[PDB]
């Protein structure tokens, strides 16, 4: 480029910076092409072009001015890249702001989408504010290749689409530009199918939607509604390995954590809306907005000391009682809680408070509601046409056709969309088995095998691998968490090693072993010591997340206190012993709202949590217990650096079944960070109980779940114990401990203690 051109850009004299900035073809070679990417990055000293899907990264060079950058790259296609921008000591990674010079679909957009590889398809399908022919308006586009006609109906035309008939491109996608409308426009698509039947659909790629049970889509100027402040969070995330960090998740259903009064408006970020009543049966209650949740949930979680919030599905869904697991608006956060920018504010405030956001994401099916994706254009478009692979009959839902390019593209671009536009830090996928098996919940003679004669759903496996490959390429540092309940192998292993590419898997076996164990009267746990220890036998085959979820405190299963045997004191003590064991056992942690304060009732999705319980001491003490345990967890490296290495754990003794005692070490990089954990899972106290330890010295009683401030009896070792030179459990030294009833101790050597 010339210095004249560069200076036109620097000084805002250039007539159209997209001529020069962005990605431009320079020349074609025999088997490759030469491109240049240019960027004007005021205040950046350095920049790079990352090609994350090729695992490449190229520096940019200043050209004529220190903040004008160019990068020449030879490759056959340069469709997928990011800019890394360094401004002083800080780096950010962004999409190129000059990537798309028009709002309409290009030939290249259509080709990429037809092949299933358009990772940013949501920039062109849906509804986008823009300019065509010199006039501002909204561009709409929708994939409906077998429709006879499609028209845009909405507020702007009184729901009569005759003068807003779309134009079909390349026999596949319909488009229309509508001048002089903008964000907040309410619309649907009116489709006529091959039989002539006329019906109405919400936008598959819509970014916002009316409040259930109304279904119109709403235009969002998605890139001009919110200013983020989380660059330092995002940089730290990119440059860190979450597997080696504390990860303590507070699982939340946003619709049922806390309700407000329906007698007032729902406040939003700088505005308000009509209240959303929770149900006709509870009409004085309304949902809280994403704004109000930022103001209340976030400081609550920060005070409790969790590292992450995991949300049950927030994509738009028509029925509260699905809990979010039956989605019809994949590209929009539910309007129950306000607007897209209110959820952006929620995530930005989590990041400001050093809290990550994990979304439950639901790619496995969709319901049959007429407004949604079903039979979209008069053919089985999103779902497979064969009900033996295209329906989950026991659920009454439809299964995406994962092998169809445009359908795979809808879902793969959708997971990226939440990381891109909403900055989230992870996803969790429920019921991964539903996707992986062609015979899932199907009777003999009602499914067919794969091309090789097996029961593996090959197209679904390919799709899941693609999702996790892309996600970690574009957004290193995230969490991709699976619940898979059939022992499919290598769930949380890299795709190149034959894995599915998640980085964490819920340890459902552990959860069942634990909850079944603690439900047993303590005298009988001696016949079930194996429930305590078994899950370590397979532990290192996956990277496990120890999750006690919403699914375990519904449908007659009781909330945690109610699962426990004994009198009230003992029920609380069992909860504290179980959770202290959970937080000291190798693996990351997840627990669901209400578990942290001892709600007695099961979770009810139609009301809010029983907050009034926190007026009373026993509930206050249990919440203080979790607050302290989460603080300890973040403070003690041996509880998180080596979860997934042999080094990080070793049993001391797990043979004392008649007293339901087990003990173990956790370790980290520094030997002085090793912890001794001792568990007593009966109410019998032990005044003298010897435990083998590896070093001489004074072992401080770092945590004791029977402390009085947690509601316990305050039994224990009064600060700690000096080790005896008395060989025990095959170790050269040993502690003669007092074990409190229904309790866990954590001890730690203090090598500086004065004898
Ligand atoms: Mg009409
Ligand atoms: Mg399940
Ligand atoms: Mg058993
Ligand atoms: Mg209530």
């Amino acid at each position: 480029i010339s210095a004249d051109q560069v200076n036109q850009i620097i000084y805002n004299l250039h007539h159209d910076p997209f001529e020069i900035l962005g990605c431009h073809l320079l020349e074609e070679g025999k088997n490759t092409k030469k491109w240049v990417v240019r960027a004007y990055l005021p205040k950046a000293e350095a920049a790079w072009v990352i090609r994350p899907t090729e695992r490449k990264e190229d520096p940019m060079n200043s050209v004529h001015h220190p903040n004008f950058f160019e990068c020449i790259i030879e490759t056959p296609e340069l469709n997928h890249y990011q800019l890394k921008v360094k401004e002083g000591e800080h780096e950010k990674v962004i999409y190129d702001p000059y990537a798309f010079s028009s709002p309409y679909l290009t030939d290249e957009d259509i080709y990429l989408f037809s092949e299933g590889n358009h990772h940013r398809i949501y920039e062109k399908l849906g509804a986008h504010v823009g300019e065509i022919n010199g006039v501002k308006g909204v561009y709409f586009a929708v994939w409906a290749p077998n429709a006879r006609n499609v028209s845009v109906i909405g507020d702007f035309n009184n729901w009569d689409g005759r003068e807003h008939q779309m134009r079909k491109r390349n026999y596949t996608i319909w488009e229309l530009f509508v001048p002089e409308i903008g964000s907040g426009t309410v619309y649907k698509y009116e489709i006529k199918n091959s039989e002539g039947h006329i019906y109405e659909k919400s936008d598959p790629y819509g970014f916002y939607r009316e409040v259930r049970p109304n279904t119109a889509s709403i235009v969002v100027d998605i890139d001009n509604i919110y200013q983020w402040h989380d660059e330092e969070w995002l940089e730290k995330r990119r440059n860190s390995d979450p597997l080696k960090q504390p990860v303590s998740v507070y699982e939340v259903h946003l619709g049922s954590w806390l309700h407000g009064s329906s007698a007032e408006k729902m406040p939003l970020l700088n505005g308000e809306a009509d209240p959303v009543i929770v149900s006709e049966w509870n009409p004085g209650a309304r949902f809280l907005s994403y704004y109000e949740l930022a103001e209340k949930l976030i400081p609550y979680v920060k005070d409790m000391g969790y590292t992450h919030i995991e949300l049950l599905p927030i994509a738009e869904h028509p029925f509260d009682g699905s809990w979010g697991y039956q989605v019809t608006g994949f590209y929009s956060p539910t309007s129950r809680f306000g607007r897209p920018e209110d959820f952006m504010y929620f995530v930005d405030k989590c990041h400001e408070n050093g809290i990550g956001v994990i979304l439950d994401w639901v790619p496995g099916h969709f319901p049959k509601d007429s407004h949604g994706l079903a039979y979209f254009d008069g053919t089985h478009l999103y779902e497979h046409a064969d009900p033996r692979i295209g329906e989950h009959k026991e659920w009454g839902t439809l299964v995406f056709n994962y092998g169809r390019h445009e359908v795979r593209n809808f879902l793969v671009a959708n997971v990226l969309f939440w990381f891109d536009k909403y900055h989230v830090d992870g996803i969790r996928v429920d019921a991964v088995a539903s996707m992986l098996y062609r015979n899932y919940l199907r009777k003999e003679g009602e499914w067919i095998a794969n091309e090789y004669g097996g029961d593996e759903h090959i197209e679904a496996v390919s799709f899941i691998r693609e999702v996790n490959t892309l996600l970690f390429e574009y957004f290193p540092g995230i969490l991709s968490i699976a619940e898979e309940s059939t022992e499919w192998e290598k769930v949380s292993r890299p795709v190149y090693d034959g894995g599915l590419g998640f980085n964490l898997k819920w340890d459902m076996g552990w959860m069942h072993d634990m909850l079944d164990y603690f439900n047993i009267d303590p005298y009988f746990r001696q016949y079930h010591q194996n429930n305590v220890t078994f899950s370590m036998l397979y532990y290192y085959n996956e990277n496990f997340m120890l999750a006690l979820s919403h699914d375990e405190i519904v449908h007659g299963k009781s909330n945690m206190l109610g699962k426990m045997p004994g009198d009230e004191w003992q029920k609380y003590a069992n909860v504290r012993a179980l959770f202290t064991y959970m937080y000291t056992h190798p693996g990351k942690k997840t627990m669901f709202m209400s578990m942290e304060f001892g709600q007695w009732s099961e979770w009810n999705v139609n009301g809010d949590l029983e907050w009034h319980l926190l007026q009373y001491e026993p509930h206050q003490q249990l919440k203080q217990f979790f607050t302290d345990l989460n603080a300890l967890y973040q403070q003690e490296p041996a509880l998180y650096t080596h979860d997934f290495e042999y080094h990080g754990f070793e049993w001391i003794d797990c043979n004392d079944n008649t007293h339901s005692v087990v003990s173990f070490l956790r370790r980290s990089d520094d030997p002085n960070d090793s912890l001794v954990v001792v568990c007593n899972f009966t109410p019998q106290p032990h005044s003298h109980y010897r435990i083998g330890v590896p070093e001489a010295g004074y072992y401080v009683e770092l945590f004791n779940s029977d402390a009085k401030q947690y509601g316990g009896s305050n039994m224990g070792n009064l600060g700690g114990k000096w080790a005896d030179e008395w060989s025990f459990h095959n170790k050269p030294y040993s502690l003669d401990l007092c074990l409190p009833p229904l309790a866990v101790l954590i001890l730690k050597l203090d090598p500086t203690k004065v004898p």
